[PDB]
This record gives structure tokens, C-alpha cells and sequence, in this order.
């Protein structure tokens, strides 16, 4: 069970790798594909990476409803394992 910043940093590190949004930039108020820059395509791989680390499992489909780091974090934290 991760927490707000753990989900954030976790998503962020993956983002840093594929999309290129740095961990400082990825904050919960940040819409990955709007605030940050994330091409949303990276998000697909951020998903399988996040799902695997969080065990929460948020398909990119449900990820659409999580159009912000904090929204994702909200979902991911509430659904943590």
C-alpha cells in the first residue's frame, strides 16, 4: 500500500523514463497530458508499470478518468494493496 507521494513518485519515475516529465514536475495537481507534457502514450506503459508496482491495476481505460496525477493517486491509493 503506497501513499500520495509514493504513488506520485512511482508514476513519475515511469513518466521520467518514457514521457520525460521529471519527478519534480509530476505533482498531483498536474494533468500528465496537459500540465506536464506526457504524450499519453507513455501512459500506457506507465499503467502496466504502475499496476505491477501498486497491484491496484488501473487500465489506461480507467486511467482516462484519472486525467491528473492526483486523480490517479486518489484511485490508486484508495484501491492500494
Amino acid at each position: 500500500a503506497a501513499t500520495q507521494e509514493e504513488i506520485v513518485a512511482g508514476l513519475a519515475e515511469i513518466v521520467n523514463e518514457i514521457a520525460g516529465i521529471p519527478v519534480e514536475d509530476v505533482k498531483l495537481d498536474k494533468s500528465f497530458t496537459d500540465d506536464l507534457d506526457v504524450d499519453s502514450l507513455s501512459m500506457v506503459e506507465v499503467v502496466v508499470a504502475a499496476e505491477e508496482r501498486f497491484d491496484v491495476k488501473i487500465p489506461d481505460d480507467d486511467v482516462k478518468n484519472l486525467k491528473t496525477v492526483g486523480d490517479a493517486t486518489k484511485y490508486i491509493l484508495d484501491h492500494q494493496a
